[PDB]
């Protein structure tokens, strides 16, 4: 039986003894069958998840509300009296109400737990001698885990290989300085504090630099500080500010409703009316007017938006970011990953002498050739191009195999061009001795390699990079084999050629070589191509046209970036560009007045990205920046809508950013805006419908009380109307697919409220129309002195039909009834049908007849009510149509 090794003992114990105890193969990894056995015995590589879900507890918690308690008290006091039919009716009504509330809460909790836990932790592991790609959830104590830069440590590792490792342990230790890691055993005297353990990698820490490979010593709860981990991250309350605003609005509406109910009670009691019946009616109205489904529906619509985002490759965490996601003003993205595909090929070759050579072929394939202006070259014919491809081979770091690329796209394109000429065998012929790492701030890499067949000649350097960083280190050039020196008369024409290459759609680079890396010989430039991704130009145009001001932050040259922006809709006739030196000269103040006028940035850095973020946030704008680097993590954290990458993004940037895309494309941002605006529109629909229904009911009750005639609503019918107003139909209205025409609207403001003048006017119009219809029904209904329950049933049916028709036309503030389709959201149709059958059963069920005192009606009366109750829908449709037509005509003219 394998024992679990503690962190301190693993640090104390030698690596070989540790591997002996865990029976782990450091080279070939661990086999799958033993992986399954260890997983079965030790559980999975997860945190022990346990919580109380005693459904009877949440059933009881649905009770104890003051409204339900008062209803139960009224039921008890009626039981104490001589009446029992009212008591049984009220208790079955409150039972239906609490069951509806229970299913609403259950659905809300269900959506809550389908939310989150959607980005599993993923890390490398060695099994059966192969580096295989598993989730961290699959780990067992004994596997060999490879750690890379930017990867999050999945479990406690006993490090045995490490070259210049720095691990950010600020999360678990609080030290802002990453801790260097070693592999030697640690002394017992220094094994006291956590930070002194320099040979163990802890789960949840981020690797900042270096390479590593260790064996898991702990999984799940046995891991050190796992206790404090489940202490902090297990429970949290990240309340969305939109939820707070909705709660405040609901509380204000509830206070106003309570004031209205109190005024109505005072007026009725001062007028000498009923006591118990009026009290029950008032308490039913109070429980009706309270918006209780608003938080449930907002959680449901947030979860639905997140799920719809995920269904089409848009993973969004950090729930309250979605609320401000729709209020997007400025969008920034790179140019190699999000706008154009990462498929680079070289189609132009330029040398020191000057010969326009064109290269054909698309992709990393060997079908292709180099075409000078009339020649046939398949070998050592032109010395300049041969030297260029040889330098490309020497400076190359990646390796191409079976038409596959594993490395940076630029080196892949260079090696593909080299293989096209037939010199693929020179990549491994030269062996590097001194290596110069390539960096964003450096923009050039150098190698020191010599031929192995002969070593009489001294060392020769081969380096490539940007032209601005190449001509500075190069003052010699070749014409016909011999070495000469360049002057200004060649630098100017080289600059013109660089600009010409940067035009159209080509990328500009430079090749240099020499004996010592202080004086080289210029070779020429390579015309790497970069085709834009399909369906990006129209997306960019339709984004910038409406309300967005997308900018460009790319590391290319001036001409290349300008041409790429001109191909899309980013560049205009009034836009400028800021260089890296210029953006470094000014920190915040001088950059503020120029950021809204520049859409293309020169070769920048993560520090420059931070500067742009600070300048944009100073002006008061929302920025959505996408990054794929370790040093872009701070930029993503500072940005409110920072986006990470799935395939080209590290784990550090994945965790730091609030949005992760499994595919790099400039199409999910419009999708983010569309779902955000759609869920906002659904919330507006719910709010408008609930407010209109509540206002109509309260106005009808107030007019009934003030005019001194019995109210044709009772209490059970009021409870049914309440269930309709915030229940299955209200949630059906809240659940709605995103409208196609929702992107042609200026971005929303974060400080804007939910109630507008148009919404208030529509609510008032609908309420007054419903009230007028009910008054007309009553006037045509009571033409004598005899009052029957049939009249009350007819009034209740008219009110139900009016509410249903209002909900029918409340699913679109701008679209018509037939524009979205009669059957688009099947949930709404199902709810309407269920309400219809429930009303019919209430009318025609002897038990429900006794409960609801509905008596009976006729087919002709029902048809007349249906014909009359359609007034709200037609009026709303015509006013919406005329308003939309007038707005479109005015904006067109
Ligand atoms: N393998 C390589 N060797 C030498 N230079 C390289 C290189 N890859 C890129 N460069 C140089 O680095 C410069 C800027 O590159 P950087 O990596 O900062 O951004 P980038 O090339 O990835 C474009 P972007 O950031 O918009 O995706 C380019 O002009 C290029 O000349
Ligand atoms: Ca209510
Ligand atoms: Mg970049």
């Amino acid at each position: 039986m394998i024992p679990v090794l503690t962190s301190k003992k693993a640090s104390e114990l030698p690596v070989s003894e540790v591997a002996s105890i865990l029976q782990a193969d450091l080279q070939n990894g661990l086999n799958k069958c033993e992986v399954s056995h260890r997983r079965a015995f030790h559980g999975w590589n997860e945190f022990d998840i346990s919580e109380d879900e005693p459904l009877w507890k949440k059933y009881i918690s649905q009770f104890k509300n003051p409204l339900i308690m008062l209803l139960l008290a009224s039921a008890v006091i009626s039981v104490l009296m001589h009446q029992f039919d009212d008591a049984v009716s009220i208790t079955v009504a409150i039972l239906i109400v609490v069951t509806v509330a229970f299913v609403q809460e259950y659905r809300s909790e269900k959506s809550l737990e389908e939310l989150s836990k959607l980005v599993p932790p993923e890390c490398h592991c060695v099994r059966e001698g192969k580096l295989e790609h598993t989730l961290a959830r699959d780990l067992v104590p004994g596997d060999t885990v490879c750690l890379s830069v930017g990867d999050r440590v999945p479990a406690d590792l006993r490090l045995f290989e490490a070259v210049d490792l720095s691990i950010d342990e600020s999360s678990l230790t609080g030290e802002t300085t990453p801790c260097s890691k070693v592999t030697a055993p640690q002394p017992a005297a220094t094994n006291g504090d956590l930070a002194s353990r320099s040979n163990i990698a802890f789960m949840g820490t981020l690797v900042r630099c270096g390479k590593a490979k260790g064996v898991v010593i702990g999984t799940g709860e046995n891991s050190e500080f796992g206790e404090v981990f489940k202490m902090m991250q297990a429970e949290e309350a990240p309340k969305t500010p939109l939820q707070k605003s909705m709660d405040l609005l609901g509380k204000q509406l509830s206070f106003y409703s309570f004031g209205i109910i109190g005024i109505i009670m005072l007026v009725g009691w001062l007028l000498g009316k009923d006591i118990l019946e009026m009290f029950t009616i008032s308490v039913s109205l109070a429980v009706a007017a309270i918006p209780e489904g608003l938080p449930i529906v907002v959680t449901v619509t947030l979860a639905l938006g997140v799920m719809r985002m995920v269904k089409k490759r848009a993973i969004v965490k950090k729930l309250p970011i979605v609320e401000t996601l729709g209020c997007c003003n400025v969008i920034c993205s790179d140019k190699t990953g999000t706008l154009t595909k990462n498929e680079m090929t070289v189609t132009h070759i330029f040398t020191s002498d000057g010969l326009h050579a064109e290269v054909t072929g698309v992709g990393y394939n060997q079908f292709g050739e180099v075409i000078v202006d009339g020649d046939v070259v398949h070998g050592f014919y032109n010395p300049a191009v041969s030297r260029i491809v040889e330098a490309g081979c020497v400076c190359n770091d990646a390796v191409i195999r079976n038409n596959t690329l594993m490395g940076k796209p630029t080196e892949g394109a260079l090696i593909a061009l080299a293989m096209k000429m037939g010199l693929d065998g020179l990549q491994q012929d030269y062996i590097r001795k001194a290596e110069y790492p390539f960096s964003s701030e450096q923009k050039w890499m150098a190698v020191k390699c010599v031929h192995r067949t002969q070593q009489d000649r001294p060392e020769i350097c081969f380096m490539k990079g940007a032209y601005e960083q190449v001509i500075k280190y190069c003052t010699t050039y070749q014409s016909k084999g011999q070495t000469l020196t360049l002057t200004q008369q060649q630098r100017d024409v080289y600059q013109q050629e660089k600009a010409r290459m940067g035009s159209a759609g080509l990328r500009v680079l430079a090749l240099a070589s020499g004996p010592e890396l202080g004086q080289l010989t210029f070779l020429g430039l390579v015309g790497i191509i970069d085709p834009p991704r399909t369906g990006v130009k129209e997306a960019v145009t339709t984004l910038i046209a409406s309300g967005v001001s997308i900018k460009m932050i790319t590391g290319d040259s001036q001409e290349t970036a300008v041409a790429i922006a001109s191909r899309l809709g980013l560049y205009s006739k009034t836009s400028q560009s800021v260089s890296g030196e210029e953006i470094d000269a000014m920190d915040v103040q001088q950059l503020s007045q120029i950021v809204p006028k520049v859409a293309v940035f020169y070769r920048a850095s993560p520090r420059h990205k931070m500067k742009i973020i600070k300048s944009l946030q100073k002006n008061g704008s929302v920025v959505a920046m996408t990054g794929d680097g370790v040093n872009d993590a701070v930029a993503l954290k500072a940005a409110d809508i920072g986006v990470a990458m799935g395939q080209t993004g590290t784990d550090v940037c994945k965790e730091a950013a609030d949005m992760i895309l499994v595919d790099d494309d400039f199409q999910t941002i419009m999708s983010a805006i569309e779902e955000g605006k759609g869920i906002y529109n659904n919330i507006k629909n719910f709010v408008r419908f609930q407010l209109s229904t509540s206002i109509a009911a309260l106005t009808l009750i107030s007019l009934a009380t003030l005019m001194n005639f019995p109210n044709p609503l009772n209490a059970m019918q009021i409870l049914w109307i309440n269930i309709i107003m915030d229940g299955p139909p209200a949630q059906s209205l809240g659940v709605e697919p995103v409208d196609k025409d929702v992107i042609r609207k200026p971005p929303r403001n974060w400080k804007d409220s939910i109630l507008t003048k148009n919404l208030i006017l529509k609510i008032l119009v609908s309420s007054i129309i419903i009230v007028c219809g009910t008054l007309f029904v009553f006037w045509r209904e009571l033409r004598d002195n005899v009052i029957t329950p049939r009249d009350t049933t007819m009034t209740f049916t008219c009110f139900v039909f009016f509410d249903m028709f209002n909900a029918l036309s409340s699913r679109s503030q701008t679209k018509s009834v037939f524009e979205i389709g009669l059957c688009s959201n099947r949930m709404f149709c199902y709810a309407v049908l269920g309400s219809i059958m429930g009303q019919l059963l209430v009318i025609y069920f002897p038990p429900l007849q006794k409960v609801f005192q509905t008596e009976s009606l006729s087919i002709l009366d029902l048809l007349f009510l249906l014909g009359l109750t359609s007034s709200v829908c037609i009026v709303a449709e015509i006013i919406k149509k005329v308003e939309r037509s007038r707005e479109k005509i005015q904006k067109h003219v």
